């Protein structure tokens, strides 16, 4: 240890219609997310892609949590069971299932994103802050 057993390396949006790449560098500068936001064209369907790497050890029930905002007011909680982990060279996939972005005026608009990626002993393997925005087109 002076590396953490789990690294979470990237957040991939998977949308086979997108028209560029929408991928987050977990190992870098977490703050500029905020920031930023992926727009995501209303109504397609999407998959998040976590990647991570165990280092040293077992890791046990993990666990990818999502909790969304809009303007302010909490809006929705939604987890994924990622499962138990084995150190290993070759960094881990985990996908999400298939997903809907919402439709029509009143969806339309910018998401906030906290995401955890945990495990049972209810470490903070990484925490970070992403924005989504929802529009009419690409």
């Amino acid at each position: 240890a002076m590396v953490p057993n789990v690294v979470v390396t990237g957040l991939t949006l998977v949308c086979s219609s997108a028209p560029g790449p929408l991928e987050l560098d977990l190992t870098g500068d977490l703050e500029s997310f905020k920031k930023q936001s992926f727009v995501l064209k209303e109504g397609v369907e999407y998959r998040i892609k976590i990647s991570f790497r165990v280092n040293r050890e077992i890791v046990s029930g993990m666990k990818y949590i999502q909790h969304t905002y809009r303007k302010g007011v909490y809006i929705d909680y939604t987890d994924y069971m990622v499962g138990s982990y084995g150190p290993r060279a070759e960094e881990y996939e985990f996908l999400t299932p298939v997903e809907e972005a919402p439709k029509g005026m009143l969806a339309r608009g910018s998401y906030s994103i906290k995401s955890r990626f945990t495990d049972d002993d209810k470490t903070d393997h990484l925490s970070w802050e992403w924005n989504l925005t929802i529009k009419k087109d690409w």
